[PDB]
């Protein structure tokens, strides 16, 4: 009934509530919170200011958000067998601003993971903060194998001599030997910091091993695997790190945090070590599995690294349709959603590439298994295959309606 | 029925909405949002990552988010008179972070309001990044007056010469002329910015003059008089600086922003825009004034600057009470919070100060008036007095719960 007051604004959010229900999401970062997630969020916490941390906030009237907050950080650490954690970042990208802001100093070296090859903006893209405030190098995967190369990786590291090496990836498929990355780190006595957003919800599962007890600092967001609300976190082992990281979030770098954002983490984390989330990692895997194979044993069609072991893998669709935008774009026509994604060592435009990147999250969230994940790669194949068939990209349309219908969204 | 999965949480959130409906909230940042602000961000808006700007976002099916972000931008537009917005900062502190990355370097001297006359953490503190990475130089108030001597800010400026002059504070009572500021700016060739957080409310219903035509760039937050969700705003009318300032937000210091909380700025921005709006702000001035009146005319306390225009004021309590943390936990006694506050010139810790803030918003929105404000300024006055007379402040923690039933928060 509010509703009656702003119509173009209730109108819009009723259509995106459709368009998730009728739309495939396979973006690898997506997923569908819980109705508990959402209800967090909607709560008159929104009303209270609490700067500061638990017990130590510049104003009163903050007992419950303080019980609200310490639930987040305890549950938070209990899940990643951290013991420190901070559960105020507004987002991943803040996240890594307060662990840069805690390590090292303004033009610093610093390496990551190349941005073609799955490091993210905060990485050192010049475009960030990152590459603005620090001096990042980029180490990539190895040009044959797609795959991280420990010994070329730790060659670079002697010769560039960094403050800090940022481990963690948005379009890598393979398992992350974080040992290997803290061997490199102490071998040239940089810092380890390990940004899991991609992965956080595989490392609660059980699905891929953590990073927690070789990065100095961890951080994610709290949404993509983790299932949560769109957010930020921060663990470490080391109590000097941790009060520099609380000081650097606020006042670092925050005023206020979000406590109803954070209410909804705790709902989240408390979802995450439910038995039930090790079940849901387990089909994310064998989902992303599914997939991944339709494309593998295709002629037309390569799959970066020849598969995954976690949630996603990208497909290079050059032989089959001139580049990624226009798969995603053929896709979005029989309402399956992904994202373009460069390749390693990716030649053509950043605007136009030549990858696909798929992930299962959002359908596994939805209940779908094997044999769905499966026809749904078919589909996509069939559609890029017949990218110039209106009929066909008809037809496949009217399939994913009865998919959608089958698994409804909430 | 997710509730039962998780008591402990969802006890604390029912402790929150008891603690809030049983508190008198003077807190002069506070507000109380609507049903609708709080039912937006819990949405499954939350579920869509929209990295970039409506039309030119990094992944597709955002169609419908733009649509979301883009009323949130024309609605921002319409109710400041600014020809641009920007919509996405996640705070107030990101919001100004995003300006100073767009008009200066590091390095580059800032003038701001001292931080014990009301100038933010964001503006020039040694533990934000604001002083960490630029040059910080306050102006203050007339130490007599304690208001803004605009020709006293000419002569510093002129002997300064900061790059960029930030102009809006916490704690200042009186209408600040972004006229002035903007002449002490253009006799120097500094930028103007108003952070204007505080009072945004009151522009926005026409009881304080607006720093937009005045400053090159206005900030402010959601939250405090505007009573929206929190988050941050940026207003400009200048095309070039719009872009850059687009650019420092994302991808300059941000990832995806947060459209369910976004959707809640675009409802809370309908909700300032309608007439009752006026009606909301009148109340906010009258309420506010109620309660100075009290403390002026009681012999044992003086209002900073002797008086208010807008929603807050200060109280020096030293006369009555050791200092303003004393009078804050004496007030929590009786369910009535505001917090100790530093006056200007402020000469005891800042841990301690000599003064209280207290503002009307959060009163006026329960639908309180003149009558219960200057009761509630005479609650006070009495609880101070009679600090340690336990009987006298359980009678008054009674004569309080009567006002919190007769006005419900919701
Ligand atoms: C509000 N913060 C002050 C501390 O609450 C206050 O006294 O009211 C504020 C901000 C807040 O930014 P966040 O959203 O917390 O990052 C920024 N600018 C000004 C002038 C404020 O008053
Ligand atoms: C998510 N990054 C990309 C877009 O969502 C993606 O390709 O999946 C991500 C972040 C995001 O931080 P924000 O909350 O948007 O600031 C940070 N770090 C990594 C590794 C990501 O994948
Ligand atoms: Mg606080």
């Amino acid at each position: 009934d509010y509703k009656a007051f702003d119509p173009e604004l209730w109108n819009a959010i009723d259509a995106e509530a459709e368009r998730q229900q009728n739309n495939i999401e396979l973006i690898a970062s997506e997923n569908v919170v819980s109705k508990a997630v959402m209800a967090a969020q909607g709560t008159l916490l929104t009303n209270k200011s609490a700067e500061g941390y638990p017990g130590k906030r510049y104003y009163g009237g903050t007992a419950v958000i303080d019980v609200v907050e310490t639930l987040a950080i305890e549950r938070a650490k209990k899940l990643f067998g951290a013991k420190f954690a901070n559960v105020q970042p507004h987002s991943g990208s803040q996240a890594n601003a307060a662990v840069y802001m805690s390590l090292i100093q303004p033009g610093d070296t610093v390496m990551g993971m190349d941005l073609s090859a799955g490091g993210h903006l905060t990485h050192g893209a010049p475009v960030s903060f990152s590459g603005k405030t620090y001096n990042f190098v980029s180490y990539n995967v190895d040009k044959e194998s797609e795959l991280l190369d420990y010994d070329a990786i730790l060659a670079q590291a002697k010769e560039v001599r960094p403050k800090l090496i940022v481990a963690g990836a948005s379009a890598y498929s393979r398992i992350i030997d974080f040992a290997k990355f803290r061997e490199i780190a102490d071998a040239v006595g940089a810092y380890l910091m390990v940004d899991m957003a991609h992965i956080a919800g595989l490392v609660a599962s059980g699905h891929h091993p953590s990073p927690v007890p070789y990065a100095h600092v961890t951080t994610t967001t709290t949404h993509k695997t983790l299932r949560g609300p769109r957010g930020g976190l921060i663990l470490t082992d080391d109590e000097d790190i941790a009060k520099k990281l609380n000081s650097a979030v606020f006042p670092g770098l925050q005023g206020g945090p979000l406590e109803h954002v954070i209410a909804a983490k705790a709902v989240a984390l408390k979802e995450a070590l439910d038995p039930a989330f090790k079940e849901y990692g387990e089909n994310v895997i064998k989902n992303a599995a599914a997939m991944a194979d339709v494309f593998n044993q295709h002629p037309d069609f390569r799959v970066i690294s020849g598969g995954t072991n976690n949630h996603l893998f990208l497909v290079d669709v050059t032989k089959v349709v001139e580049n990624g935008k226009v798969a995603q774009n053929v896709l979005e026509e029989v309402n399956i959603t992904l994202n373009k994604n460069s390749i390693p060592y990716e030649q053509l435009s950043p605007f136009k590439t030549s990858g696909i990147r798929v992930g299962s999250p959002a359908i596994t969230s939805r209940g779908m298994g094997e044999a769905e994940s499966r026809q749904i790669a078919e589909w996509m194949v069939e559609a890029l295959e017949n990218h110039d068939k209106p009929e066909v990209l008809e037809r496949i349309r009217g399939d994913v309606k009865v998919l959608t219908d089958a698994f409804p969204l909430y």
